[PDB]
Parts: structure tokens; C-alpha cells; sequence
């Protein structure tokens, strides 16, 4: 493990030096600007911040250094920042004045390649391998006048809804030190949730924008996978197209997400990556205030919702009905099949071999639980173990069988099944003439190092990665004493280790945020946001 | 083969009865409408036909029955029509008046599912299996007032640029009976090419819109794969996503292609198939008359062009330069790798096993050559044969090696290579600041039953299926006596069987049409059409 230890030493050194550089830059600004009101600046909603930047009422220098100082401070308690993006003080001076995001500091998940910086993903193999250029979405953010300023932490490999790796260590939830911030966009969730950044970018293949957004009490949107460019993003599995990765914004309110999307969906983006359909942001759809037909479910019958989750969903449904929306019971067909056969099979068609390459010679972070050990099992043993478990723990049996390697022939068969499945859910949707769908969202935040042992709980989010529908989350309530107490009566629908771990993990969560999830059809991000805006307005009206 | 023989008998009976129904309907209309000038109606460009339908100057009944009569007539010499779509006389009466295609008769490749009709693909297994509903693009066509009226022939399985199957037989080029119409959208090419339909829809995975459009002297466009809905289309390989199928229009002129795309890219389409990006047709791009930076190559260094092909490309380049456009030498990198490893590998990742299921218990049409025989070979033998051929016939060796079955792990590796390759060609393109690319297009038409034995010749077209860029073809010239005579001097770059067959196949083509290919970046169909429109105006005025 000599190489891996050396890598961790070098990465920790680089982190420490970055945070020093941040501190020195902040103190310099503060010496030259003693009269600035920082707390007022930091509490302005993004849309107001932008208008003040656009009017010259606030300087971009003031905004950037005030947020830099806040980011450095909140990092002390969260360990969310891995790198200060250095050059950002010269982008600050060169930011296009007419840019939609002029002067706005933006945080980036560590996978958004930035010239001269590693995108380690917590893997020793990627340390000391700095990017030669900014990824396309970074380029566009800069062309729109934004100032990307930090890389934020992720769990090792990014394939996890916790947030620890052997290079930079563990990110903590800003609400409670014992809780996971979620992830794999956890650093973003922790930073934005603490007030350290107004806007961030994450990525999502099974809930990685939505988990941190829910657990840290912020808003996030996972668009249709090819709505935004993935060109130049750092990944760790190559050529897996059955369940595609999506990138999208995270922020403190829904309007911020809409602004971000609007800024990104510009000619710069479409010319820098011709493979993205040139679909501009449709403001009129986003701004619509007509009644909606809203499908909803209280449970997916796969992961029993926590008391807080169930209350969150029911209250939101009640408030929407009171506001004049039509609430229609709706459940996508064959969720177990979709999660166990289509999603798991799509992610692990090769039995994990490609994924496991990344860990050769490296430490495996405890936050990944036993995933690496299981993936390393011979296919025949996965199959045999599957057969033994099936009668008692069919969920566990099904995940094991579907993580086996297979032929290109059988992958084709799976890819066709995914396609047909998507069309089957679209058919149900049209049959009930739905506009949008309201679902529960996992939480309250799980304890540290339990997401990796509660894999079944991805059911609420991973379904919409399999279907490739835009899906976002909005905070709507906080866990009450009653909600938390009632977790003692949680049994789960299967009573397997995943249900047992989740019961324990979600305890001790009084005061923690809880969200719902908002879904629309492919390419309907604007309608998704219109619905998220409605939920936010009804459940948390002062976010506006 | 008892089932297969019975299937061929029942399909031939159905075709015969269809053509009879058409004839009877045509004769009825003519009895009631003796004073109609048909020849003038038939020679109206589509856009004028549409305005007359829209103004009430011509009735949709007159238009439909005149074209039906013409379709029936030209089918005598081409065998392009497999089925009359029967209910179309009721769609004719129900066609929405405000529809962009109101009253326009439309021909459909047989794979476009139509309620109550087989989409056999020339395969016995699909005979007697009528569709329960219209595919989404048929639905949209109808909502825009169009009257789909015939299914047109395809080669067995559709994976071929000839056009014969054991059920309905061989489709012939309307220009010369000994020539292939191209394909796999060959019946469309033959029908539109002879004047029997003003507008048709084809599909394309390796050139299947572009070959028949070139060989029959018409215009066609293969859009970006997911620009139009494939929902409800009949296929024969399921779940192969490395090299995506694309569907698109074929017509007599470029403006017809633009109108079809405009009418298709409507709210009805986007609501019926939510998986398609809701990108409306950008008329301002299509109508743009600014100078273009036009990349071009005269050869892809893989398939030596015929004398007519080369002259077609050079004259088009020269006219474009005369018109003020900047012509910039450009060639996509690593074409052999793209064709041999990415395209062939993508199409046959499983070694052909999924494809071969379709032919179990069936006859194999001669127009498929030895493709089914080679796909049936054991993987180890494909490998050994590959090694033996490599020193003399490296093209043939590479295709063989890359038609072997592999693991999902290796397919992932291939899909990543495809993605990176696309990005490499886009980077070349941006480095030269190209707007569009001009390339040769295969032809003149090959002799019947030779496309199946000249697989290397798909190089010009298949490259942009691999890259998934919009690509269209426009006729620009005809083969001269000199062009044809010089085929004697054709050697090919490889001198393998495919070069030898192609030399023989392209002989005896004096008078036959020859096209060029127009390419743009993904999602830039309107720019592609703007460039096709320029080529057509410069090379063929009156069109
Ligand atoms: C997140 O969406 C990952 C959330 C965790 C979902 C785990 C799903 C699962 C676990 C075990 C068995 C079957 C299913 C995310 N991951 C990425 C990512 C990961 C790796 C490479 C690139 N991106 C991005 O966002
Ligand atoms: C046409 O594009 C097919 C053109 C012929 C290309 C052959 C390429 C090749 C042959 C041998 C080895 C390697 C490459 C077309 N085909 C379809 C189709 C076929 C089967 C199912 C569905 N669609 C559509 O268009
Ligand atoms: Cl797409």
C-alpha cells in the first residue's frame, strides 16, 4: 500500500496548502475592506445577489471573498473542501459583465475537471494526475461570468451515498456531526447547506445529487441525462450506457436551480458539445402557474418510508390539493424488476470487473461497506449464494444474481428491456394524463458509514436514473420528536439486513431536514422546476 | 422450409390482392373523373402540390388517386410495393385541413408499423403477424394531414444495400432493370425515383436511406438518430445501442425533405414519444444564405471512388467555390478503425447470434451474399481465418475478427471508444472551423445481387452512422460514356474480393444518377438541409 499511502500524504498536503491559500486571500481582502457587511451578503438569496452584481451595488470581489471566508469557516466543521481552485481570482477579474451568472461563486464536485487540478475521486490511481483543461460545463460557467472556486469532497469512486475516501477523509453533515451529508455529491451538500456556496454542480447515477440535497436541507435537480454536457468529467467506469450519469445544480432555493440551468443551456454549451441537443431553457414553462395533474405515491413498496418521510409526502399532497392541483394515485409498474434486474444489471453488467480496476493497490474506504468484497466474488459463487438466500432474503438474492458478468448478447437483451420499461412507465403516465409526479425522498440523513450497508434505500431515487426522467428534491419539513420515536416501530417490507441497518441509521435525527421528490417526463426539466417551485412555495414560503 | 414456403405463398397472395384493390380504386376514380390532367399533377414539385391542396385548387381525392395510379403503374417494372395500406381512403376523408402535409400521399418503408399490416422485413417469422397500431411517426404524419398509402419492399432482414427477399422478391432500379435500387429503403427509392410517390420515409443504420436515394436519383436525409421517434418501428436486433438506427425522409427535392422534417418535429411527435428531444425545426437556419466553410474529401482512402463519383465531388466543390464558399480539405481521422472495429464491432458485438435468430427455418436471400454463412462460423474459426488472411487481405481479416462475440466488459470498452471517436472528429471539425462537410457518395447503382458481395463500399455512408452525424445525399450528375469506360482502370486500394466485385458491379451504368453526401454536426439537420439546398441549386437548377 506504499503508493496509496504516499498518495494520501500528498493529497492531504495539497488540501492543507489550499485552505491556507484561501485563508490568506480572505484576510487580505478583509484588511483592505474592513467596512463590508458580510452576514447580510451571505444571507441574500442568489437571485438578489445576482441583481446586485448586475447593478454594481455589490462588487464581484466582495461577493467572492465573503463566500471564500464562509467556505473556509464551514469547512472546519465539515471537511467538505478538497481544493481551492487557485486561478479563480483571475477569472474573477475577467468574468464577462453581461454573463447571466456574473460574479457568482460556484462550488464543483471533484469530478468536474478543472485545469491544473486532480480529480482523484478518492482513488490513489488518480492522485498526481492534474487535468489539462476545464470540462465543458466549467467553461460555460466561466463564459456566463461565474467564478468556480472550490472542489468539494466525494466518497471513494463516487459510487456511494456516503462521503468518505482515504485521501481527504470524511465529510460530515452540517446539521449533526454524526450524520452522513449524503453523496456522492456530499461535499456540495455540506458546503451549500452550511451557507458556504450559493450554487454548486453535482452528478447523479442512483441519487447522488438528491441524497445530499435531501440530507443537508437544500434543493437539487437531476436533469435528463443528455440535457447537459458530460464532456471532460472525470469518471471511473467507461462505456456503460444502460444507466447514464446526469449532472445538475444544487442550491439553497429552486429559483437558483432554474437560473443555473438557464445559464448553462446556452449557445456556448451547445457549440462546445455538439452531442447535447440544443434545447434552450423554456422560461414560460418554468413560470407557469396553471393547475397540475400530480401523480403521487406514499411508498414504493420496496423501502418502507420513515415516519418523517411519510408525513412529508402526505402534508405536501394535502397542501397541493388545497392549492387546486389534482392529486392522483400512481405507482410505476414493476419497481422490484427495475431496481434489481434493470438498474443493478445495467450498472454491473460486467460483474464489477471494470469498477474494481480502480481499487487495485488501494485502500477500500469503510463507507463502501462490503461492495468491493461482493463484486470480487466469482460469478458461480454469486449465483450459488443467490440461490441459498432467495427463500429468506429475496432482495439480497436478486442483487447478487444481477451483479454477475454476462455476454454482449445478454447486455443487448438488458438494454432492450430498459428501453421497453421506460416506454411502459411513459404509457402509464399518459393513461392517467399526469403532468408531474410527487414521491417520497429518502431521509432523514443516515448515520456515518451506514449508507454502504443500506443499499435497498436507493429505491426512491435510482428508479428515475433507470427511467432517465428529470427528478429533483425540495426540503419540506424537519424530523419531530414523534417522527423520531416512531422509528422504533419501523420493520421494513423485507426484514433483511438492509431494513435492519436503515432502522438504526435513521434514528437520532430530531431537527434534521426531510424532502420530497418531484419528477417529470424526459426533457421536461422546466416543468419539473415549476413543480418544485410550487412545493417550495407551499411548504416553505419564505424561501419564496 | 414448409412454414417458410407457406409464408411466401400467403405474402404473395396478399401482395397480389393489394395491387388488385389499388387498380380497382384507381379505375373507379377515373370513371368518375375523366377530365383530370394527371401528368401535370404528377410533375408538380411537392411544395406546389401542397399549396394547391391548401388552396382547394386540387382536391386531396384527385392527388391521392392520381399518385395511386402512378404507383401501380411503376410497380409493374420495379416490384417496389408490398402492400396497399387499405384504410387510407378513410384517412383521406379525415385528414386535418390545417395539417402541414394535408392531402399528401406518403410511401412507407415496410418497417414502419401500420395497424392491421405485417411488417415482415422479408422474414417468414414475421408473416401473419399484423401490427396492432401505427408507429408514432405514422400517427404524426396522419395528424399533419398526410395519407400514408403503401408499404414498400426491403431486402430480407433490412441489413443490406440491395433489395430482395424470399416473400415479395426483387425490387429493380427504375433507371435500368439489371441494377439494384439500393437499400434497405430500396422500394422507396424505386417508387419515388419513378414518380410514384412525392414523399417517403426510410431508415438508415449503414447507408439505407442514402444508397437508394443515390442509386435512384432522389434526395434523402439521415438525421441524428434521436431527432425523430423510432417508437413502434419493426426491427430485428434489439438492444444494440452502439450504432443507432435513424429514420428520415426521401423525396424528389430538398425542400420536400425540409417540409417533411418541419411537419414531423411538432408537438404531436414530442408528446407521443417523450424520449425524443423536443427540438422544433429551425427555419431560419434552413433558409440561411450565408457563406459556408465546407470541409471536403475526394476519397476516404478506403473505397476508391468510381470515375463518376470523383467527377461529381470535384465539380460540386468547384461550383461551391465559385459561389463564394470556402472549400477546406478535411478527412476524419482513423476511418479504417471506425469502420472495421467500431462500426462492425458495434453491429456484431454478439457475433451475429441475435441477428441469426431471424433466419432460423427461413430461406436466405441471395442478395445477402455469404453474410449469414460467415456469421454462423465459430468464434475460434473467425479468429483463425482472420490471422491467415491478414497479411494479404487485411480488410477482410479485420471485418472477420470484429464480427466475433464478446463479453459485456468488452462491449463497454467498445462503446467508450465510439464515444471518444465521435469527440475526436468533432475536435478536428472545430479545429478547422467547419460549418459542413462534402463527401463522395457511392455510385452509380451496382448490379443486382452484388451489394452483398461488396461490403467495403459502405465506407462512405457507415462512417456517419458510427459518428451519428446528420448526412444527406443530393443527385448532381449522370454517368457519361467516358466515366463508364474508365471503370476498366479501377483497381481499388486493397485489391481484395470487394474491390473486384465493385469494379464489375458499377459497369454498364451510362445515364445513371450520381450523388454527393452532405454532412453536419449532431442536431444540425437544418444546416445539413441548407447545404443540400445549395448543392441542388448549383448543380441542378430547375430542381
Ligand atoms: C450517485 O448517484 C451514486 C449514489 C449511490 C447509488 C448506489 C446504487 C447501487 C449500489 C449497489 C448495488 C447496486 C446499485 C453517483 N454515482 C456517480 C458515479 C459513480 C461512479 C462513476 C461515475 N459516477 C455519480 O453520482
Ligand atoms: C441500412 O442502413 C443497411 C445498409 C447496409 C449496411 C451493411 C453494413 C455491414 C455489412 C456487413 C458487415 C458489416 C457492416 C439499414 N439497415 C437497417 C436495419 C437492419 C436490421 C434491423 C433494423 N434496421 C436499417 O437501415
Ligand atoms: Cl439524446
Amino acid at each position: 500500500r506504499q503508493k496509496a499511502r504516499g498518495a494520501a500524504t500528498r493529497a492531504r498536503q495539497k488540501q492543507r496548502a489550499s485552505l491556507e491559500t484561501m485563508d490568506k486571500a480572505v484576510q487580505r481582502f478583509r484588511l483592505q475592506n474592513p467596512d463590508l457587511d458580510s452576514e447580510a451578503l451571505l444571507t441574500l438569496p442568489l437571485l438578489q445577489l445576482v441583481q446586485k452584481l448586475q447593478s454594481g451595488e455589490l462588487s464581484p470581489e466582495a461577493v467572492f471573498f465573503t463566500y471564500l471566508g464562509k467556505a473556509w469557516e464551514v469547512n472546519k466543521g465539515t471537511n467538505c473542501v478538497t481544493s481551492y481552485l487557485t486561478d479563480c481570482e483571475t477569472q474573477l477579474s475577467q468574468a464577462p459583465r453581461q454573463g447571466l451568472l456574473y460574479g457568482v461563486p460556484v462550488s464543483l464536485k471533484e469530478c468536474f475537471s478543472y485545469k491544473g487540478h486532480d480529480s482523484t475521486l478518492g482513488l490513489s490511481l488518480n492522485e498526481g494526475m492534474p487535468s489539462e483543461s476545464d470540462c465543458v460545463v466549467v467553461q460555460v460557467l466561466k463564459l456566463q461570468g461565474a467564478v468556480p472556486f472550490v472542489h468539494t469532497n466525494v466518497p471513494q469512486s463516487m459510487f456511494s451515498y456516503d462521503c468518505s475516501n482515504p485521501l481527504f477523509g470524511q465529510t460530515m453533515n452540517p446539521w449533526k456531526s454524526s450524520k452522513s451529508p449524503g453523496g456522492s455529491s456530499g461535499g456540495e451538500g455540506a458546503l451549500i447547506g452550511s451557507g458556504g456556496s450559493p450554487l454548486g454542480l453535482g452528478t447523479d447515477i442512483g441519487g447522488s445529487i438528491r441524497f445530499p440535497s435531501a440530507f443537508c436541507g437544500i434543493c437539487g435537480l437531476k436533469p435528463t441525462g443528455n440535457r447537459l454536457s458530460k464532456s471532460g468529467l472525470k469518471g471511473c467506469v467507461y462505456g456503460q450506457t444502460a444507466v447514464q450519469l446526469s449532472l445538475g445544480p444544487m442550491a439553497r432555493d429552486v429559483e437558483s436551480l432554474a437560473l443555473c440551468l438557464k445559464a448553462l443551456l446556452c449557445e456556448h454549451l451547445f457549440t462546445l458539445d455538439p452531442t447535447v441537443p440544443p434545447l434552450p431553457f423554456r422560461e414560460e414553462v418554468y413560470r407557469s402557474s396553471r393547475p397540475l395533474r400530480v401523480g403521487y405515491y406514499e411508498t414504493d413498496n420496496y423501502t418502507m418510508p420513515s415516519p418523517a418521510m411519510r408525513r412529508a409526502l402526505i402534508e405536501t399532497k394535502q397542501r397541493l390539493e388545497a392549492a387546486g392541483h389534482t392529486l392522483i394515485p400512481f405507482l410505476p409498474n414493476n419497481i422490484p424488476y427495475a431496481l434489481e434486474v434493470l438498474s443493478t444489471g445495467g450498472l454491473f453488467s460486467d460483474g464489477g470487473r471494470s469498477f474494481l480496476q480502480n481499487f487495485k493497490g488501494d485502500f477500500v474506504d469503510p463507507c463502501l461497506g462490503d461492495l468491493i468484497l461482493i463484486l470480487r466474488l466469482p460469478s458461480w459463487f454469486k449465483r450459488l449464494l443467490s440461490l441459498l438466500l432467495k427463500p429468506l432474503f429475496p432482495r439480497l438474492a436478486a442483487f447478487l444474481n444481477n451483479m454477475r458478468p454476462r455476454s454482449a448478447e445478454k447486455l443487448w437483451k438488458l438494454q432492450h428491456e430498459i428501453e421497453m420499461y421506460r416506454q411502459s412507465v411513459i404509457a402509464q403516465w399518459k393513461a392517467m394524463n399526469l403532468d408531474v409526479l410527487l414521491t417520497p425522498m429518502l431521509g432523514p440523513a443516515l448515520d456515518l458509514n451506514t449508507p454502504g450497508r443500506a443499499t435497498g434505500a436507493v429505491s426512491y431515487t435510482m428508479l428515475y436514473n433507470c427511467l432517465d426522467f428529470p427528478a429533483g428534491v425540495v426540503p419540506v419539513t424537519t424530523v419531530t420528536a414523534e417522527d423520531d420515536a416512531q422509528m422504533e416501530l419501523y420493520k421494513g417490507y423485507f426484514g433483511d439486513i438492509w431494513d435492519i441497518i436503515l432502522k438504526k441509521a435513521m434514528k437520532n435525527s430530531v431537527g434534521l431536514p426531510v424532502a420530497v421528490q418531484c419528477v417529470a417526463l424526459p426533457w421536461q426539466e422546466e416543468l419539473c422546476l415549476r413543480f418544485m417551485r410550487e412545493v417550495e412555495q407551499l411548504m416553505t414560503p419564505q424561501k419564496q
